[PDB]
């Protein structure tokens, strides 16, 4: 259903057999059989709207770009992954099988009901979703030939990442990290660690766009200690990723590590706008 008359933005109820419920999805067609752009939300994803629409002119920017914008809604602290145990937070439990939903249910449903090409898509995520995007492309290269990672912890299985992710998950809905990928030594951790699986991005020649601020705010804003420290903190993993990608022979990446930016939406939005033309070219978009 369209949100308003005269505008292309739609709100959808896409059924998810794996999660036993309907997942809300904001959508905007880029035309029949047009490539898809999946925008993943951050750690504190709400159930009403995607952080992308709440905080950015995304839909408006991509209107007529030839790309179909797909914004799933919900999944706080989900990391868009398929969890071992039910996702139990302060507000009860739910089934989290986001990798399944994103790699089969949603694609299929969009192809059949909105004529969205199921392969040759881009998946861009920020914060939590940042590594999710890289990971999705790594295990589903035919579907996602392009992955965008903004301000993410790219080596989640390393150093204190497991503990830090747990602290984050606990503060955002009160979820438990072990319910998702189990204890730190469980194979799930190094499987969902992009820095450790960079070789696949290189082998598959996936178009990679990684972004991360240095912690110093600019005129764009986001000037507060938490936003500054987080950005500075996750930047390290981003550099390690760039070095691994380069060392490994990667030759289809873009690394934007400016001398500014914090962990806030003003920066992620500006970045999503900056990558529009690159996205169109790589996905073969046809304007209008």
């Amino acid at each position: 259903a369209f949100s308003r008359p005269g505008l292309p933005v739609e709100y959808l109820q896409v059924p998810s057999p794996s999660m036993g419920r309907d997942i809300k999805v904001q959508f905007q067609s880029g035309g029949a059989n047009s490539p898809a752009l999946y925008l993943l939300d951050g750690l504190r994803a709400q159930d009403d709207f995607s952080g992308w629409d709440i905080n950015t002119p995304a839909f408006e920017w991509y209107d007529q770009s030839g790309l179909s914008v797909v914004m799933p809604v919900g999944g706080q602290s989900s990391f868009y992954s398929d969890w071992y145990q039910p996702a139990c937070g302060k507000a009860g439990c739910q089934t989290y099988k986001w990798e399944t939903f994103l790699t089969s249910e949603l694609p299929g449903w969009l192809q059949a009901n909105r004529h969205v090409k199921p392969t040759g898509s881009a998946v861009v995520g920020l914060s939590m979703a940042a590594s999710s995007a890289l990971t999705l492309a790594i295990y589903h290269p035919q579907q996602f030939v392009y992955a965008g990672a903004m301000s993410g912890l790219l080596d989640p299985s390393q150093a204190m990442g497991p503990t830090l992710i747990g602290l984050a998950m606990g503060d955002a809905g009160g979820y438990k990290a072990s319910d998702m990928w189990g204890p730190k030594e469980d194979p799930a951790w190094q499987r969902n660690d992009p820095l450790l699986n960079v070789g696949k991005l290189i082998a598959n020649n996936t178009r990679v766009w990684v972004y991360c601020g240095n912690g110093k705010p600019s005129d764009l804003g986001g000037n507060n200690l938490p936003a500054k420290f987080l950005e500075g903190f996750v930047r390290t993993s981003n550099i390690k990723f760039q070095d691994a990608y380069n060392a490994g022979g990667g030759h289809n990446g873009v690394f934007d590590f400016p001398d500014s930016g914090t962990h806030s939406w003003e920066y992620w939005g500006a970045q999503l706008n900056a990558m529009k033309p690159d996205l169109q070219r790589a996905l073969g978009a046809t304007p209008n």
